[PDB]
């Protein structure tokens, strides 16, 4: 069913979220299980995601091994990411595992290292966000990034492998708040059809 405004629910067992600030328009259509499609037009910032929200009490190791099998028809006109996305609390952390992008490879900082995983190479990045909107109000928090060296819009993302690698370069993780397959748009238009999206925990689908 159709979402065109900030809305936070559950659909076919996947937690979904549509979030946009002021200006432009967006349409998220909710489909089977993890799938969805998105259209956005002249937005500042928009996020469409479908994944799992957590109760905020366990670390990633406790939650188990996570892996995402997805496929997407990704068509950005401008700045947009296709990625696994989410947060930890304590420390507050916003994180991105980016598999494809529009005209600009994020996040424009200095790579701290690389992980090679799922058939490709990812540069790793840490950035700082100072008094910014967050899930826990206006806060100061870090962003962790793994950004693929070349664009890909289907395959497996071994989410936990990334986390291990982040902790290994001393980028510590808090307690799981969310992991989700995300389309994010910045000052762009475009559309994305996420025809496939299965989150597995310990080999266990959703």
């Amino acid at each position: 069913t159709i979402v065109t405004d900030n809305s936070t629910g559950n659909h076919d067992g996947y937690d979904y979220e549509f979030w946009k600030d002021s200006g432009g328009s967006g349409t998220m259509i909710l489909n089977s299980g993890g799938t969805f499609s998105a259209s956005w037009n002249n937005v500042n910032n928009i996020l469409f995601r479908k994944g799992k929200k957590f109760n905020e009490t366990q670390t990633h190791q406790q939650v188990g091994n996570m892996s995402i099998n997805y496929g997407a028809n990704f068509q950005p006109n401008g700045n947009a990411y296709l990625c696994v996305y989410g947060w930890t609390v304590d420390p507050l952390v916003e994180y991105y595992i980016v598999d494809s992008w529009g005209n600009w490879r994020p996040p424009g900082a200095t790579p701290k290292g690389t992980i090679t995983v799922d058939g490709g190479t990812y540069d790793i990045y840490e950035t700082l966000r100072v008094n910014q909107p967050s899930i826990k109000g206006i806060a100061t928090f870090k962003q962790y990034w793994s950004v693929r060296r070349s664009k890909r819009t289907s395959g497996t993302i071994s989410v936990s492998n990334h986390f291990r690698a982040w902790e290994n370069l001393g980028m510590n993780m808090g307690k799981m708040y969310e992991v989700a397959l995300t389309v994010e748009g910045y000052q762009s238009s475009g559309s994305a059809n996420v025809y496939s999206n299965t989150l597995r925990i310990n080999g266990n689908p959703l």
